[PDB]
């Protein structure tokens, strides 16, 4: 047990309410959040498989079995995991971010930043309930708060 | 060294070639292979997923970096990486294949399968010169008889 898995039960209790309002089998999510752009999208990519390289590797292995786990308990009409792998996969993840450097994660936002089109934060709300989406990301806040100690 | 590393040199001089043809930077490759079909590719990904946590977390690892270096080296019209980078990848990935059960290979292989349609494989031969494809072909049948014998 450690401060990241007490904190992604928090995180949970904040999130998992959005996550059931999400269509997780629309196919929206395979589209660029946007236009299509290969090249800046690239660099975000190569943000992504630097920090990777980086991370734990016990980490990243707990975090793709948590992942696995979690396919196996989808159910209901929008494909959501249970609360209880919802969590296991928010820890995981967190301990994944607490395993890299503050800028590699950085550097991984703000290269997806530069391909999202300002629209799509607001499409992606307008579909589930925005008081609940507003309670996850404040949710969101708090935990990094716990991942960034660990970090 | 190793003797999937002397065999990516092979599929590279088999390979190259029809790699300096394709277009890595056409925006079909985030289309889905066919028909969108989210609960069989969930049954891909998971696939993945369980092969991706069985790999050997250091060869991983020196995966992700080689694809890294292999940006860096990308030029010309095709977005394609060096030829020295293109058999480093190779390499890495033969190893990362090599580091886990031939079932979890071919569960991955006939997941992605089920949701590829028929017309795709031609498709894509269809842009690029075709002998130079089948040539690639053959090398990678190979290089696959090496890493079965590393596996
Ligand atoms: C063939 C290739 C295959 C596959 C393709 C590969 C990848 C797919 C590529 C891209 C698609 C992925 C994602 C894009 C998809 C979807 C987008 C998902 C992200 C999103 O919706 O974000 C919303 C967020 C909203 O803005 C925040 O508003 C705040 C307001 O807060 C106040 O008020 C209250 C509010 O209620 C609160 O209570 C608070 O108390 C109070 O403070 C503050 O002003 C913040 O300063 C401000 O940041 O927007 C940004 O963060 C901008 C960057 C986005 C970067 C985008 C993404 C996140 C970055 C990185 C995530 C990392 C990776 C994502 C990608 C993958 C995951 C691994
Ligand atoms: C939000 C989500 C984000 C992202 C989305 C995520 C994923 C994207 C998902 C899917 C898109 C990915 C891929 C689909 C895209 C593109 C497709 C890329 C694959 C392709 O084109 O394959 C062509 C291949 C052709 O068929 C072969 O013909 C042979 C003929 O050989 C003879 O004659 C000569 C020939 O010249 C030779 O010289 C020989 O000497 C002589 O023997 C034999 O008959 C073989 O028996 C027969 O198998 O077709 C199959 O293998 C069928 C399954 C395909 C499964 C598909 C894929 C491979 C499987 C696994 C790869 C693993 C993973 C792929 C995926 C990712 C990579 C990590
Ligand atoms: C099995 C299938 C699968 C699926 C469908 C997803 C889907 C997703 N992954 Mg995951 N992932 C997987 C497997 C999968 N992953 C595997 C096998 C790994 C390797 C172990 C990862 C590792 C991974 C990492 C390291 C990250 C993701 C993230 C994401 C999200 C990227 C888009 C985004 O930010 O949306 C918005 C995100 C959500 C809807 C998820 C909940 C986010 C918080 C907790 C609540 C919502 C707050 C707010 C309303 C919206 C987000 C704001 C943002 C600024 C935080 C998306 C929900 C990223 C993410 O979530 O970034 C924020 C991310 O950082 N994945
Ligand atoms: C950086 C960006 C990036 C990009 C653009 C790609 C792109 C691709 N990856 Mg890679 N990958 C990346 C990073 C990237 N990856 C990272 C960071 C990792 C983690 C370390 C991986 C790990 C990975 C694995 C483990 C695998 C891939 C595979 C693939 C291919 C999947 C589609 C396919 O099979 O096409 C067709 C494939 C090609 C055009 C590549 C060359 C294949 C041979 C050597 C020559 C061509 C033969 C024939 C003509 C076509 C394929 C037939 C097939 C049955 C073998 C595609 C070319 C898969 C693949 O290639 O499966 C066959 C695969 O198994 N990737
Ligand atoms: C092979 C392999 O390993 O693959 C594995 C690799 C990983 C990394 C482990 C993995 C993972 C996680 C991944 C990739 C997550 C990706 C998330 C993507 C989210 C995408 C979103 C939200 C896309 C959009 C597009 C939108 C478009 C909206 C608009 O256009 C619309 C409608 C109308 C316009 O007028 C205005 C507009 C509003 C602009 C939108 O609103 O949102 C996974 C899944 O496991 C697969
Ligand atoms: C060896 C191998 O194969 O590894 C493979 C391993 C994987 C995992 C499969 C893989 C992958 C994917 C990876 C790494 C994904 C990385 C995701 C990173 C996500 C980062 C996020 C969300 C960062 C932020 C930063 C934010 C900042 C917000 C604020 O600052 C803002 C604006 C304003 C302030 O006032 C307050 C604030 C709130 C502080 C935010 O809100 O979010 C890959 C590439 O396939 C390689
Ligand atoms: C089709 C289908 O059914 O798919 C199903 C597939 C599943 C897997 C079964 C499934 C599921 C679950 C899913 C997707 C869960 C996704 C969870 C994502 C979690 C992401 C996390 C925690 C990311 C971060 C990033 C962080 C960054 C923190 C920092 O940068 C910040 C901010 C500020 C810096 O100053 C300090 C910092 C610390 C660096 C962090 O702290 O955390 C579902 C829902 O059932 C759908
Ligand atoms: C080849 C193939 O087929 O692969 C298939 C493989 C899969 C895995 C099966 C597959 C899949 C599923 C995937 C990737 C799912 C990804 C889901 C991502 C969902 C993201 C969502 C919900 C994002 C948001 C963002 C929001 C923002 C809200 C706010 O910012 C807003 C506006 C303003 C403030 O108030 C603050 C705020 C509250 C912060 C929100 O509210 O939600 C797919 C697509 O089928 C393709
Ligand atoms: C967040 C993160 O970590 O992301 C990283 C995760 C990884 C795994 C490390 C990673 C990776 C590798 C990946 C995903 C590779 C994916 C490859 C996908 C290839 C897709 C192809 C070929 C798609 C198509 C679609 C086609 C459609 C063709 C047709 O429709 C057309 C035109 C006309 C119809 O009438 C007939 C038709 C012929 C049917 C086609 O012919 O081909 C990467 C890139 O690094 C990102
Ligand atoms: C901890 C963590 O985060 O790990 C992350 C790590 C990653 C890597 C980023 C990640 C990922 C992606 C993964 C695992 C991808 C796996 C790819 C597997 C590819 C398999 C292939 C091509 C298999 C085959 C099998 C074939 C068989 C062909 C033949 O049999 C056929 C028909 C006919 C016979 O007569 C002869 C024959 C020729 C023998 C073939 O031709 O090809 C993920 C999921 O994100 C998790
Ligand atoms: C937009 C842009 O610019 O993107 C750029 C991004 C980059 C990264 C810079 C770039 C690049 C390079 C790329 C993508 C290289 C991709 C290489 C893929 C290699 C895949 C490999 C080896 C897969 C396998 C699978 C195997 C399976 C073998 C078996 O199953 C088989 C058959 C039969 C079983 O009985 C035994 C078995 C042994 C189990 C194997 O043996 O090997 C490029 C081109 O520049 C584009
Ligand atoms: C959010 C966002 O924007 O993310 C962006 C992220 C990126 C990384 C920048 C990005 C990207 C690039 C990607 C994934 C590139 C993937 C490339 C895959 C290429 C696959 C090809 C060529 C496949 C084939 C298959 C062929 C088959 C030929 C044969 O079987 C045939 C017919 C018959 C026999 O003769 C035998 C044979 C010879 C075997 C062939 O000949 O070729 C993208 C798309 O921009 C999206
Ligand atoms: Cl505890
Ligand atoms: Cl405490
Ligand atoms: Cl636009
Ligand atoms: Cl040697
Ligand atoms: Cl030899
Ligand atoms: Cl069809």
């Amino acid at each position: 047990a450690d401060e990241i898995g007490d904190a992604a039960k928090k995180l949970g209790d904040a999130s998992y309410a959005f996550a059931k309002e999400v269509d997780w089998n629309n196919g929206i999510f395979l589209q660029a959040p946007g236009k299509l752009q290969p090249l800046e999208a690239l660099k975000a990519i190569d943000k992504m498989i630097v920090m990777g390289a980086a991370a734990d590797p016990k980490l990243l292995k707990a975090a793709a079995e948590a992942h696995h786990k979690a396919i196996g308990s989808v159910s209901g009409p929008n494909g959501v995991t249970s609360r209880a792998d919802w969590d296991s996969v928010l820890a995981a993840l967190g301990r994944v971010i607490a395993s890299v450097p503050e800028n590699m994660v950085m550097d991984v936002y703000d290269s997806v930043s530069k391909i999202t089109d300002p629209k799509v934060p607001a499409y992606m709300k307008s579909l589930v309930n925005g008081a609940d989406a507003e309670k996850a990301y404040e949710g969101f806040l708090a935990f990094k708060d716990v991942v960034k100690k660990s970090q």
